[PDB]
């Protein structure tokens, strides 16, 4: 049992907003949801080092990657296991895109040391708030980087088109929250 | 048991092909599989019916719905019953893009009667071909049955398509039909993977 989703897109994006959305919206059915999010998921001290003396890519992904293994080990398996529909506001496809085409980090090596960090587990479905970086600047707070990260999660749809879901983001809250009901009305339960 | 999937868009998106690709496909891994069209799946000989002098559109649109209602009870329910994969090319969309916002018909005056022409059946998924109507029109010629229609016909039609979609954004998988041919087909299997299973 259980079924395992994830929100994904840049920041200003909509994922804690929709993530939060589709929670209430289970919850209201009386279906039993475990909302939680990355970085901190599995390790809430790992946030304190997001905010730290300038680390380089290569520890920041090792530090997400050791969060992120102990997310799915301690939260997300036994909410799974549990019946749950377990909602993480970002996961793997977050460090992909953002270390490996915005920081350029080799693909191969965070597939890699993702393998046995995640244990294989992949989302039934990722509902990716597709939106330009000039959109998303102006919600949350160069564009270049953003550009290169907003390219990686559209390669990354490309490559898994069945688990990915691409939404437009500017669209409304409520057509976009009525699309992602949409999507998880046969998966249900 | 059972598992219902249909294809859509213009003729020449690439619909028919796909189609018979992912029987193939299954038909290759031991599944068992139907694949069937419409107009035709039902009632082969509406199919001469539908050229005929100057039909109207109303009952163009009753003689597609009387093949598909004989296609759902004589053809796709027997076969989703026994654990099959039908595959059709074209269903309810199909009328719905074409007679509706093609030719002019109530879109609700068409659901009304499909509601028991389709013994409510909708396909798990529906694949949607989507490319441009001066694209569609280029690669192959039109059906006879679509014969001296302008080009702001199928515009129509393939917006409806996109429209159709909007309102069932779960159900309808929207393809870009400009993609190489093993792009799409890998595309299709990748949406099935989870549902076959
Ligand atoms: N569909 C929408 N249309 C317009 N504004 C929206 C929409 N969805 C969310 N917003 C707004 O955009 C901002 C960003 O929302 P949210 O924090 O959910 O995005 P996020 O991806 O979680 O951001 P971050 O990645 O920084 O956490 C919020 O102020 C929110 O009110
Ligand atoms: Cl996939
Ligand atoms: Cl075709
Ligand atoms: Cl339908
Ligand atoms: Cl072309
Ligand atoms: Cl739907
Ligand atoms: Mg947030
Ligand atoms: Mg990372
Ligand atoms: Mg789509």
């Amino acid at each position: 049992p259980g079924l395992f989703l994830t929100l994904e897109g840049l920041d200003g994006s909509g994922k804690t907003t929709q993530a939060r959305r589709l929670a209430a919206f289970l919850e209201a059915q009386g279906r039993p949801v475990l909302l939680t999010r990355e970085p901190g998921g599995g390790l809430p001290e790992v946030r304190s080092l997001l905010l730290t003396q300038e680390l380089s890519p290569e520890a920041e992904y090792l530090l997400f990657s050791a969060d992120r293994a102990e997310h799915v080990r301690k939260v997300i398996l036994p909410g799974l296991a549990a019946g749950k529909v377990v909602i993480s506001d970002r996961y793997l496809d977050s460090s992909l895109a953002y270390q490996g085409y915005g920081r350029g980090l080799p693909l191969p090596w965070l597939r890699e040391v993702a393998r046995e960090a995640t244990r294989g587990l992949k989302p039934r479905l990722t509902f990716l708030l597709d939106l330009p970086p000039e959109a998303a600047l102006r919600r949350v707070r160069g564009l270049e980087f953003f550009r290169r990260v907003r390219e990686g999660y559209l390669a990354l749809a490309r490559a898994e088109p069945g688990r990915f879901v691409v939404l437009d983001a500017t669209l409304p809250e409520e057509e976009i929250a009525r699309a992602i009901q949409a999507h998880l009305r046969p998966l249900l339960p």
